[PDB]
């Protein structure tokens, strides 16, 4: 009806109702989009969470590390949206880093296997999602991934920040490939969102000093955001993703939109 | 009706029908916005150009270097939109650099007075427009200025690039001030647009080697843009500005949106 | 004898013994360089300060806003270093912004004349120094200016940050011109140094809230500097400038070296 | 005797005499440094290459993917430099990406195992080298890794660019850890160097179009370098690394020094 009217959009990464992807999906639906959802390891839970969406959406299984899931993904989406229909939009809202790559675990002590797994899911999967789905995307389409500005190092995020640096770089290459399809690829760099995991880390699940650091990070973020930053509100990020999913940023690709309150533009 | 429905938006910088601001204004109107226009030194011409807009819009005089124009500006806009109404949107699409600051004139030979004038109109005026208009802007409002990525030096643009670097920096401070009003401030970094002036420089008005360089710049831009770059089409930039004028990028301020085909994200 | 042995280097910007340029000059002398100094409005004071340098150095008057000073500068330097001798090194350590462009004076209230003056001295003069001196610089030479990272807005520095953004951009163009002479042009982005002016602003000369903000800026800087930041020690910055003046960064030009403790690479 | 007099420096990554690390090692020796070298899979060859160095240097085996090599590394270096002696300097000049991650092999077709291996050797190993060696580094020490600016995507370099983005990010975290030891960590972003591998790719070993693209990349680099770029001369990069290994950039860490001719600062 409005922003995304008629668009067909795959949204990955809903796991709980505080998933950023939950709000992206909600807002996209409110904006006229038709969704296909993907979920990874807790499918029954995703479905039960997604029941709360403004509209029903087919849910497909996708373990971004499973090569068969990816191989079959486009066929499954075509099944879900019907033959001869294509996606206009793909949202990657997927990220993971083993606990060793994060928080109080010393940066040097994260074993490569762990880091590799995190980079697989958090960075490489952006490309492999774009590989699976570009064949079934319309000209004018839009792939959006979720980013957390890794331009500068920060406490606790450790190897996830490295993963995000890799993602940003993947995104620029995906844009090169997507452009052949008339498709844009972009990242939304969000401010900290109080996701279940984030609340758990502030509460110390990855060590006390990590939790204290991330709490300071959050406070500093809202302080230097010229328009403030509400970490309990994923809506301004969901809207931003929708902005990129829409026809309203048609000359932007390979790029990063910062939905962070303007915090990254301010030193103090 | 759509993107900018109900919004009231001042658009500066229409001088010809190939002004970027012409397309911004056209698109904003198509998207439901109500406009107040400003024009500088050729008011009769601006009016005659703007007659072609989808809707009529009050045109106000604003010479960004005239302190009285700025002092009176908000009152004049309030007159134009009616008492008790405010602006939701301000577009700065203003830039100028004396010929000595550009093209074949050696970078070192631009006299400071010339450079100063260019920086006044091209950079400082962004702040002084925000000063004049923030008192008459609604919470949730949006100031947008036009940028040309000055991260790296380039032939011919010389002191205008310096002016743009200054603008980017002004924009981050304006965001600090705007945030007090619940207002975002952002720049759109556009790709090269074949504006009358740009066509004139490609044709050699600022020297042959400058024209040859800018023609190469343009070709290179479209080449590395993963989705291409059409310098004859200001529409993708107008849409981008509208995107920023809208409620769809609500967490972005002090920032730069690149409507350049993705060209800045690619080396070759 | 060591780093700068045999090099002839103009150093501007010594005004007190806590001038960054004082330490640059001291270190360059310790490293074998032969200096010509320039001073602006307090020549007797500069001379008396410079008497403390490890070696005597001719002092020349240069008001970067005085076109005759600039016109005569190279002849005066040639007089000072002797006919047929050239400079290997130029240090721009010059900056000024009227009080209205800074601190507690609202960013919007700085009159353009004031801002223009600040940008003249702080940014444009880098080019006009390079114009005066490149004709008398040797292949392999090095121009270095002093920068304060203006990538993000910050309290109190207001229009000086804008000035620094303009400088960074000027530096990239100066590099284009300098390269014709076989000369590098680069900026050193220093951390906050407790210069007389800086101490005065921390003490509130530009308003209490500005002083409080700059004190917080300083503390935050040392906190996120992975190797710390000592604002009372200009030596690590002087060394960095010498590094750039030397043959040891021969492939770096148009660029910015950050002598800030690594602070800019860290978010928190 | 000069720049690195008395310093003890581990240099990894010599494999042929056109290895960047060969020139780093040569220059460091010329500058007074005492070296320990490491070599990976062709030890007899490294030794035979290193015989040509100005001075003899113990060569140690280090397969950055071998956890036992890393576990033993510091003991082996202490053996080589003698008990109670420490390193002042560590050079990481290590990089690898399987052919599938590069050139004409479509970016989407690089299998994760391949990419992971490349990121292991090219990015993660920078951290794991810093882990092995920081316990045996002196305050004031310097770790330097080799970077190729991955800020923008480019043809052919594909997943190696992603690897370099990951490296840059690793470097910022390593700086955090190194600072505890009084140690700096920095990257040198070099211009293209005609290394054996690079010559082989220009000659088409990774596909014709890749070779054509990299040849264009190289030409463009020298064109926009304000001081030119000689891809056949690794010396300006070796000097830059030495600059970072020295006491002359003491306030720089977590950072990237661009030894690229200034090319990255120029658009065209
Ligand atoms: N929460 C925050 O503060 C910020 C998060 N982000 C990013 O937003 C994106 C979404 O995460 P959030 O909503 O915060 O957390 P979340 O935990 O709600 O979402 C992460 C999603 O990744 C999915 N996932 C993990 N491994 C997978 C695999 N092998 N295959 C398929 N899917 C897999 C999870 O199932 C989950 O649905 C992530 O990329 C995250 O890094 C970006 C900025 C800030
Ligand atoms: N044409 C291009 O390739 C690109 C242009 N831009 C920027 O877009 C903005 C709009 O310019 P264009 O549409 O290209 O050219 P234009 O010439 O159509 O618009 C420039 C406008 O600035 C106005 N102006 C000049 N001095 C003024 C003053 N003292 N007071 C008030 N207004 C004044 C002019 O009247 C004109 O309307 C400028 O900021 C320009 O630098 C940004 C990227 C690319
Ligand atoms: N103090 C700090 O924390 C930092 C300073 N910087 C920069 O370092 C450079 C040196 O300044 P500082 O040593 O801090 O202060 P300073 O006050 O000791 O040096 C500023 C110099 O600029 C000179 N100057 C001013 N107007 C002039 C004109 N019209 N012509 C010629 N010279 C003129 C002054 O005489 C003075 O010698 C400046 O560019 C400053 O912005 C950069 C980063 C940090
Ligand atoms: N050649 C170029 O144009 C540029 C190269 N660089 C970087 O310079 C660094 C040095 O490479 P180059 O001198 O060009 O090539 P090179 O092939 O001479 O050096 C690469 C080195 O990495 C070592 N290596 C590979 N796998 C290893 C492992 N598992 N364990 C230990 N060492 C291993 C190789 O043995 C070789 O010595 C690399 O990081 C490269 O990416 C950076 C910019 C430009």
């Amino acid at each position: 009806t409005g922003l995304l009217d008629g668009k067909r959009i795959l949204v990955s990464g809903i796991i709980t109702d505080s998933s950023i992807a939950f709000h992206i999906a909600r807002v996209a639906q409110e904006q006229g989009a038709q969704l296909v959802l993907t979920g990874f390891d807790r499918l029954r839970l995703t479905q039960r969470i997604t029941d709360r969406l403004p509209a029903k959406a087919p849910l497909l299984e996708l373990d971004v590390q499973n090569e068969e899931h990816l191989a079959s993904l486009a066929g499954r989406v075509t099944e879900a949206i019907g033959a001869g229909n294509k996606l206009d939009g793909v949202v990657h809202s997927i990220g993971f880093m083993p606990q060793t790559g994060m928080g109080i675990n010393p940066f040097f002590d994260a074993p490569y296997a762990d880091v590799s797994k995190g980079i697989h899911i958090s960075a490489y999967s952006y490309a492999s999602m774009a590989k699976a789905l570009l064949p079934i995307m319309n000209p004018g389409g839009s792939i959006v991934g979720m980013d957390f500005d890794p331009s500068r190092a920060m406490p606790a995020y450790n190897w996830m920040t490295v993963a995000k640096s890799a993602l940003e770089s993947v995104n620029r290459f995906v844009a090169r490939e997507a452009g052949k399809y008339g498709v844009r690829s972009n990242l939304v760099a969000a401010g900290p969102i109080r996701t279940l995991a984030m609340s758990a880390i502030v509460g110390g699940a990855l060590g006390e000093e990590a939790g204290a650091q991330i709490q300071l990070l959050e406070e500093g973020w809202d302080q230097r955001a010229p328009i403030g930053w509400n970490m309990k509100d994923a809506t301004p990020v969901a809207k931003t993703v929708c902005a990129l999913l829409s026809d309203w940023l048609p000359a932007t690709t390979g790029d990063i939109i910062y939905a962070d309150g303007g915090a990254h533009t301010q030193l103090l």
